[PDB]
């Protein structure tokens, strides 16, 4: 209808390769994702999403061999820049990501998706601070027709990756990213990482197993949030918390968290 509407000028990296794609006509910031040729699952797993802490899918188009995907622009960056090394961040902060975190994956679990790489990079902020779980290039399908489908493909970033993908052959999709999940608490609130991977040779899970949590990053947690951690962090995942029993959790619904600040006048 409107001439040049659908021209968008490559301005910036943002992170194949991710660019800020910027309207000619109405200035719209929208992410374009590049791959020069898991992108067609990508795509088709993109075109199911619709929720306010997902990433947001504008659609695709395809120029010879390169695939071109129109995503949500979040000008507050990754997650992973929020997490002070070695300090994390203030707890009501991590506490109200962590509800958005909960949020968006409830949403996919729902739907029968599991992200199977969630981590502080692939956590993204718009401008209101609002979090939305971004890159679905590993994602898959593990609930078809309501018969729910065992994995056993090796996927996600091993400091993140839950015990059960080292050890068992086939595993449960969901308590896999409950477990990412509790990684990136874990992180948030001491900003560290537990341990390089969830195996026995590592020193600092053996720790954990033992209860040593006179040791970091556990020392820098208080006790409320490393309670919900303790249920999180559970080597059975048969025995690991449920997000339903997540939202049940102490620390989850304890009040911390002031709404943003909104503009007021004196007399
Ligand atoms: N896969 C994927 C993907 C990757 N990025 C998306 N959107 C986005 O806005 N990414 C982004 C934005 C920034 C950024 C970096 C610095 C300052 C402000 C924003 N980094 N990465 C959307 N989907």
């Amino acid at each position: 209808a409107v001439p040049f509407v659908e021209d968008w000028d490559l301005v910036q990296t943002l992170g194949g390769e991710v660019q800020l794609a910027v309207n000619r006509v109405t200035e719209e910031a929208v992410a374009v994702k590049i791959v020069d040729m898991n992108i067609k699952k990508e795509i088709c797993i993109n075109k199911m999403l619709n929720h306010e802490n997902v990433v947001k899918f504008y659609g695709h188009r395809r120029e010879g061999n390169i695939q071109y995907l129109f995503l949500e622009y979040c000008s507050g960056g990754e997650l992973f820049d929020r997490i002070e090394p070695d300090i994390g961040m203030p707890e009501p902060d991590a506490q109200r990501f962590f509800h958005q975190l909960m949020a968006g994956v409830v949403y996919l679990h729902g739907i029968g998706i599991t992200h199977r790489d969630i981590k502080p990079e692939n956590l993204l902020l718009d401008e209101r601070d609002n979090l939305k779980i971004s890159d679905f290039g590993l994602a898959t399908v593990f609930r078809y027709n309501n018969r729910e489908r065992l994995l056993n493909k090796m996927c996600g970033t091993l400091p993140y990756v839950a015990p059960e993908l080292l050890k068992r052959r086939e595993f449960h999709a969901e308590p896999v990213d409950v477990w990412s999940c509790g990684i990136v608490l874990t992180a948030m609130l001491a900003g560290e990482l537990p341990w390089d991977q969830p195996s026995d040779s590592c020193q600092e899970y053996s720790d954990w197993k033992e209860k040593k949590t006179y040791l970091n990053p556990w020392k820098k947690i208080d006790s409320a949030p490393l309670a919900l951690l303790h249920k999180i962090l559970v080597e059975n995942p048969s025995a690991r918390i449920t997000i339903p029993d997540i939202k049940k959790d102490r620390w989850y619904n304890k009040p911390l968290k002031k709404g943003a600040k909104r503009p007021r006048v004196t007399s």
